[PDB]
């Protein structure tokens, strides 16, 4: 139901754009996007809830370079990370429904490269 990339790297600094893909019978249009970052060895945690740019919840600590959006045309959720640093080398989970269920996507892990 939900997809992720398996994997993806991006250098120190730039900017990241996770995509979590509602397939696909689902309308994207209508669900909160969630998201979590997971290390090896500690539990998930939140990052940010997205449903529109006027309704959405941002972690608490967590620095607004993490940022939602979506393509709803696309049935795709966002996670967008700017000036990604060493730490953010992570696993990074999508999730829909509010519970009820949460439906966890696959995860992408993220490499944060050292040089471009």
């Amino acid at each position: 139901v939900l997809h992720q990339p398996p994997a993806m790297s991006s250098a120190l600094g730039t900017t990241i754009r996770l995509t979590c893909t509602l397939r696909n019978d689902h309308d994207i249009g209508v669900y909160s996007v969630y998201w979590y970052q997971q290390r090896p060895g500690h539990p998930p945690r939140f990052l940010l809830r997205y449903f529109s740019q006027s309704d959405k919840s941002q972690g608490p600590q967590v620095p607004p370079r993490f940022s939602g959006s979506k393509d709803v045309a696309r049935n795709r959720g966002y996670l967008s990370i700017s000036e990604l640093q060493p730490e953010d080398e992570a696993m990074y989970y999508c999730a829909m429904g509010a519970r009820s269920t949460h439906v966890f996507g696959s995860g992408t892990q993220l490499t944060v490269l050292s040089a471009a």
